[PDB]
């Protein structure tokens, strides 16, 4: 009903505009296929197309291979069934990373969703992706993702706009 209904729409207005651009880019990209959900592989095509927030920063840091992750999730994407739908909806798999991601960022005191509580979401449940070449994104504890807030911080786009 009502309530829950808004309370998906409060959990897409808590995505800092990183993550949102990203996610109309993933609904973007899922009505060009005519695809019926939009899927946690969706959204992170998008989030490393945009290659300048936490997850490039993570990936740099410890010398992910980006090519092979990037060429996973087009493998990933082309071997996708259509899936007949005029507009796309949120798979089941996203709604559950997102609420799971603004439980993350809650629990840490945060306003606002970023990709490092997405990736901290993703690492606790693993099987939210369905795509093999994604492992290096689990290779970081959520204990670790949360020390390496400064540097976050310091690196991506997704950083405070203040001191
Ligand atoms: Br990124």
């Amino acid at each position: 009903g009502v309530n829950n209904m808004e309370n998906s729409a409060a959990l897409l207005r808590r995505l800092n505009h990183y993550c949102a651009r990203a996610l109309e880019g993933a609904a973007s990209l899922c009505q060009t296929r005519a695809h019926a959900e939009i899927t946690p592989e969706h959204w992170l095509l998008k989030l490393l197309e945009q290659g300048e927030g936490d997850l490039t920063v993570l990936g740099r840091r410890y010398d992910w291979d980006m090519d092979a992750i990037w060429q996973s999730l087009l493998g990933w994407l082309d071997n996708q069934p259509r899936s007949v739908r005029s507009r796309p909806q949120l798979a089941q798999s996203l709604n559950a990373l997102l609420k799971q991601a603004w439980m993350v960022a809650s629990l840490q005191g945060e306003e606002h969703i970023r990709s490092v509580h997405l990736l901290g979401a993703l690492t606790e449940n693993p099987h939210l992706v369905r795509c093999d070449g994604l492992w290096p994104l689990l290779t970081l504890s959520q204990s670790q993702l949360q020390r390496l807030s400064p540097l976050l911080d310091a690196q991506s786009d997704e950083c405070p706009e203040t001191l």
